[PDB]
């Protein structure tokens, strides 16, 4: 049941976009965990899906040392074992509500605006959106200025903390216009990820160029 993720071979099944792979390529840099980052296209997929356990992506394909091939499915639960992993999920369960509280607000968020952008045809669609992604926006914008310590919980960077810089990258292409005391707190916390996990840094500026 112990994969030996630390030393096991991984390949990551993903499209080659962000998505909702990203934040298990920010916690596998902010490690300097090796892995095949394998970015399939919308061609390959039937056939890849046809020829594979799983039907949905992200898919971590895990090595053990030992030889085992295993399939990992549901993108946070990898995220999250991989945090794990690796030193980047806190130390007790009060520091971990403070990750999950964030990641939350955060995932709502990021899954709300991903739903935007998609029902441009006719009616009246000048009607008020906001006051959702608003509501989500203040509760994030008012935990980060409440907290006392350097990084979302605690003084080291968290899982919470690499999924900021998802959501803030969703921001800037979604909403490029939108101006909101959160995201200015948001990349605070980008900064300091970079400052501290020289894994992610290098992979923020090696990665692929990409709209989503």
């Amino acid at each position: 049941m112990d994969l030996q993720l630390k030393q096991a071979k991984l390949r990551l099944l993903y499209f080659n976009i962000r998505g909702r792979a990203e934040l298990i390529r920010l916690v596998l840099n902010a490690a300097e965990k090796d892995f095949e980052d394998v970015r399939v296209s919308e061609t390959e997929w039937p056939s890849l899906k046809s020829k594979m356990p799983f039907n949905q992506l992200p898919v971590l394909e895990v090595t053990t040392p030992n030889g085992q091939k295993v399939m990992l499915t549901e993108s946070m639960a990898i995220a999250r074992l991989l945090a794990r992993t690796f030193g980047l999920y806190g130390d007790n369960a009060a520091e971990v509500y403070l990750i999950e509280r964030m990641n939350s607000l955060t995932s709502s968020l990021l899954e709300e605006i991903y739903a935007l952008g998609l029902k441009k045809v006719d009616s009246f669609k000048k009607l008020f959106e906001a006051e959702h992604l608003h509501e989500y926006m203040n509760a994030i914008e008012m935990a980060l200025k409440e907290r006392k310590s350097t990084f979302i919980a605690g003084p080291r960077v968290t899982l919470a903390d690499l999924q900021v810089i998802v959501l803030i990258d969703t921001m800037n292409k979604f909403l490029p216009n939108t101006k909101h005391e959160c995201k200015d707190k948001l990349d605070e916390i980008k900064e300091g990820v970079i400052r501290t996990k020289p894994g992610v840094a290098r992979y923020l500026r090696s990665r692929p160029a990409t709209d989503f």
